């Protein structure tokens, strides 16, 4: 059998694909440490910039695999569930087809930007079975959209659409089902035309400077922001932009 | 009869304010309680959800200042009302007509809002050179854009339910009059669920803004671990698995 | 050469205009130092109430002039680009035409209200020279627009209409090009017609209730509503709405 997490680089995208069609691409052992996996590789190799996630056969991923977990499989990695408590630094897109509900929209709200087919299936179904959801939907989804919509949302546990979720801009990307990998595919690339190390300090201080103090947002920001400055990139983006051509981009 | 009207149905706490006459107005009776209600429908295991709403077409139209000016000590250990100290567990504010000022405060400090097309909201304080108080200026910034809060904070204007609805601020959007019997259909789609879980799903949501990242799993968990463990929990399982409903205790 | 901020009192209406059009209105020394001096005065005279600040010939502010920072000027004030890291206390309005990208941007995310004409363009485009954007726009645009659509343009560099930003909350009044002055001074009017100490008192609540622990929330507000309680202006306020004539306020 193929393997239940597939990783391929395309020049500083990396493609993970969830690779159980069969099980809707549930997350068992395999794909929780796949996904962790995938994680690591993105954030340790300068010579990727941004990851895409999408599952295999028009479905994202149904969620926890409740049976390989009741026969005694760990579904938990050290970034959660794949990576939901502790997603890449590195800027990663979520390609959404068909079924993702619950820890699949948990997974969906641990990455940075959502490409979508409008059919695509979101919920946080917890309260339904008297239990809550605990792999960060309630930390993220009221500031991804409005906050009475996500309250609806995680107090009815109502499932929802790309399609209906598109007036909120949790849809970077609105397309037709079957379209979002080629979709997101196009956005990586208008992230990866850009500096590496720049690419990815900008989504840093976007995702701290939330927990800053105001007194101390620009000096921690400008921590942030001084390695780039002196970068090589930094030096060839000027560089290149004098000579009137394309920046080769490092990161360092 | 009572400034204050107070019903259950099931496990929803349905309350009136009773000042139809006073559009509702907030004076010392009305605070203490709506202060109570709160009480009520948070010490109640047998209770999931609230409403609240405003007798004979208006929701409210905030502090009476008859009252705050001849002496009526309005404020309640809870704010006016409850807009200091909202419920723990969660309220629906089926708002229909005036809702002005501290009305647009109480709505706030409520979870989700069901309202009349031609409800009528504002912080219209500093017309008078006053400042909204009341819990306004905390949250309306964080429930709808920021620049159109802030606007609405500084001309004092008035918006209604079908200019706010755009910015999901209006959970329902309903024809006038028909508030209460929409807000009492959503509630009961919330009802279906776990007392205990709605409860705490809420306060994650709401506590969570004022997490450090680097603690926000840990403190989130310290809000399951009771949940997990819940005899609601295992009924879930159980009633699910048996294609039956499951009947729910707030334990 | 005429001055290079232009600053005219209407009523307590401070105007702020940028006035290097042949520049774009770029940022140099004289405009930096133009803008924070502007900022000042707004604050510390109590017969004014809001400003507005634009751009002459049509655009809003092209960002920091590079001609000048290349040559050694230190552009920065003591408040940042103008006074895009410490913007003035009382309530300002962007009115926004043309070009306004990157440190315009900025600029403009300083202020608490926009009105632009359709045409208007922002963008943060730093990453696309491996550079981070660091005059505030990363700490603020993603609590003015949709988290995930501020994180996209972030990443990507992309430049944005006004047009197209009205749908995020972005833009409170859109307006034909050319009308962003005159429809900012009547946003302006709506705000002055109110208690001068009241609405600074709101801007600052709603700016700083953000960083407040929430036990300690309401009495961090009671602190800056006490002055407002015994002002003045609060007396004129009660008396003028009573009498149903125009207040006449005194910003005490």
């Amino acid at each position: 059998m193929a393997d239940e997490v597939l990783i391929e680089q395309r020049d500083r995208v990396l493609l993970i694909t969830i690779n159980r069609p069969d099980a809707r691409n549930a997350v068992n052992r395999a794909v929780s440490q796949g996904l962790a996996a995938a994680a690591d590789q993105l954030d340790s190799s300068a010579d990727l910039s941004v990851a895409i996630i999408t599952g295999a056969g028009g479905n994202f991923c149904a969620g926890m695999d409740l049976k390989a977990f009741v026969s005694g499989e760990a579904v938990l990695s050290e970034r959660g569930l794949g990576f939901t408590n502790v997603p890449p630094r590195k800027p990663i897109i979520a390609a959404v087809e068909g079924f993702a509900l619950a820890g699949g929209t948990e997974l969906v709200l641990s990455c940075d930007l959502v490409v979508a087919g409008r059919s695509a299936k979101f919920g946080i179904p917890e309260v339904k079975r008297g239990l809550v959801a605990g792999a960060g939907g309630l930390l993220r989804l009221p500031n991804r959209i409005p906050y009475q919509v996500a309250m609806e949302l995680a107090l009815t546990g109502e499932s929802f659409t790309a399609e209906d979720a598109a007036k909120y801009g949790f849809i970077n990307r609105l397309v037709d089902d079957g379209q979002a990998l080629d979709t997101a595919l196009e956005l990586a690339a208008k992230i990866t035309a850009n500096g590496p190390l720049a690419v990815a300090a900008t989504k840093r201080i976007i995702i701290e400077s939330a927990s800053w103090a105001p007194e101390e947002a620009f000096a921690k920001q400008g921590e942030i922001l001084m390695p780039i400055f002196v970068s090589e990139d930094a030096k060839e983006g000027a560089k290149a932009f004098a000579e009137k051509r394309a920046p080769v981009w490092q990161g360092k």
